[PDB]
């Protein structure tokens, strides 16, 4: 996508070596921002080949609250497979905090429920905000959350998103992202009557490991394709019912996938 | 600020007109991001006087840990006096974040000093975050936090910070914010041996109000200046122990302050 490519060339002209945890060593630069406006057409990469499939049932999954794989599995995806215990379970990550943070009161908070009540009801408010940023939980989770902090804003009958990514890798990860916000708005913008606007990527740490370097500059040679169209062929009853079949991409053509070693 | 008067053109120019909470109403756009090289000079406004006695007391008063606005009245800052108790109490607001986030089986973590110690022993590591927006607290708030989420980065032995603020005052609110967070930066840099780098700021819901449109008018016919240079005239013990006394600000020639009322 152009923004995307953008980003790619920008971390490559302008980034510092980086160690990671011992690790294998990134290129990297603080601070980004870029915006897809999701009337254009839904922004999954078309210089390599994404595997979307994962992406439906992973949000499916996080909007479900549930942090163990079984679920992926029975669905046969695997993109969580490296950071979960003998008996699949992650911590409490993204779909915990999302759907039952902790208070130190005995409560819990469903912040999806709540920013959906919010958009419903007071649409002009400040703070329509979902966070994964649980300090107090990171010692539990396998991973501590990359994407983290997301707020929502309506004007002029349009649903935009901004995402804060405190840490991103922008070959394997970034893309996978990108698609799964740009989901999670046009659900929301069904449930609540809403067309679509922006959705607005924030990154922190933003980087490119070291060992993805060629496989980057073979995707930069590329031109970027038409972007596809999502339609959604029901209106559940809730933002919690939506099923992997209801969704149907269309006008996806693009060019042929990339393997790179992830970095765990 | 060239950047900040950028900003209150393109809300001008693009806002979109909303009601909001206090019934004013604002023009408002979602997301922005700009980026103070800490290196050029220190980001305070030179298009109107900024009180840098408020700014300097209220980073004190967070760093304490104190969410009580008797030490703020002690020093003659009024800038919280609407929305505390009759006590003076705020609840659980920045200071108790920052400083003693509640797990919820009964401990606290201090992510100053967390932070501090991740500066010195893992300057690499992708997760140097404080975060005030303690979604299980909110409703114990005065006000739910404005500037809600921090990162900071380490590259070439210069300390950086990015600052994501849900919601933005433009002409009243900003401009205290680029200087408490910028001035963050250059004390936990002393603390750490490092240099400053960059303050990157990013906006969610973006304003400016009704009745500020005068003053914003006034303020856009000015030309900026160039920035003052931070001093810190003693190194403390720790980022702890610093006093108002320690802080001077050489060559600050800003225009004169301007007045307008505030939307509670
Ligand atoms: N209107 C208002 N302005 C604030 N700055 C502000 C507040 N309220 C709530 C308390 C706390 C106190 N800090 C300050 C800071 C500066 C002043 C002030 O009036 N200074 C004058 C006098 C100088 C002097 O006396 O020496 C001068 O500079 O000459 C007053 C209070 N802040 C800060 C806070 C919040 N907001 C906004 C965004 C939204 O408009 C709204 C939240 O509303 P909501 O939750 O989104 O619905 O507060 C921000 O944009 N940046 C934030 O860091
Ligand atoms: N170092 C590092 N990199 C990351 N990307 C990363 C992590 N660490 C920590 C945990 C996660 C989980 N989410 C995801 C991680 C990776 C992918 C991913 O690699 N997608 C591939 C093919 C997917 C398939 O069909 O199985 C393709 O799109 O081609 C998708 C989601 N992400
Ligand atoms: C879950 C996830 C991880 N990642 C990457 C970011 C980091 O390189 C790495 C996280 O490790 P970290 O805790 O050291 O930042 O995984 C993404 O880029 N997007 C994602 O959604």
């Amino acid at each position: 996508m152009k923004q995307y490519l953008e980003l790619m060339q920008k971390v490559l002209d302008e980034g510092t070596q980086k160690n990671d945890r011992t690790g294998t060593g990134t290129l990297s630069i603080f601070g980004h921002q870029m915006r897809f406006n999701l009337q254009d057409g839904f922004p999954l990469v078309t210089t390599k080949r994404c595997h979307l499939r994962s992406i439906i049932h992973e949000l499916l999954w996080f909007l479900q609250g549930d942090t163990n794989i079984a679920y992926l599995h029975e669905n046969n995806v695997t993109i969580w497979d490296e950071w979960a215990d003998e008996n699949g379970d992650l911590g409490p990550v993204y779909g915990k905090q999302w759907r039952a943070w902790p208070t130190p009161d005995g409560r819990h908070i469903d912040q999806i429920t709540t920013v959906l009540n919010q958009l419903k009801n007071d649409p002009d408010s400040r703070r329509i905000i979902v966070s994964a940023w649980n300090v107090g939980e990171l010692d539990k989770m396998a991973l501590a959350p990359c994407h983290a902090f997301f707020q929502f804003y309506v004007a002029d009958g349009k649903l935009s998103c901004q995402l804060y990514q405190r840490s991103c890798d922008v070959f394997l990860g970034l893309p996978f992202n990108i698609a799964s916000y740009a989901l999670l708005v046009h659900m929301m913008a069904q449930q609540c009557d809403l067309e679509v606007g922006d959705f607005v990527w924030t990154g922190g740490d933003t980087h490119l490991y070291s060992n993805h370097m060629d496989q980057t500059h073979l995707q930069l040679s590329r031109e970027p394709r038409p972007l596809p169209k999502l339609i959604i062929k029901r209106k559940p009853e809730s933002i919690f019912d939506y099923r992997f079949e209801d969704f149907e991409i269309e006008g996806y053509d693009p060019h042929p996938g990339i393997k790179a070693p992830v970095a765990i």
